[PDB]
């Protein structure tokens, strides 16, 4: 299509951070299934592994393991 568009869409099978309904804190999770309507979605919390209905506007994309190897030692003893 066209490259160069701001935005972010969720999908069933992506790890994300959802705000607990009892802690209201950002915790790890995974988009279990979105809602036809397009407002809330079922996300599974890793903390225990239970599903919770949270809004899409209350979810954040989890960073990826962009590790980098190199023969040059980076961090050292302080």
């Amino acid at each position: 299509g066209s490259s160069g568009s701001s935005g972010k869409v969720w999908k069933p099978g992506d790890e994300c951070f959802a705000l607990y309904w009892e802690d209201n804190k950002f915790y790890r999770a995974e988009v279990e299934a979105l809602h036809s309507s397009g407002m809330t979605a079922v996300v599974k919390f890793t903390d225990y592994g239970n599903y919770e209905e949270v809004l899409l506007s209350n979810i954040k994309p989890v960073q990826t393991e962009a590790w980098v190897r190199d023969p040059n030692s980076g961090p050292s003893s302080g």
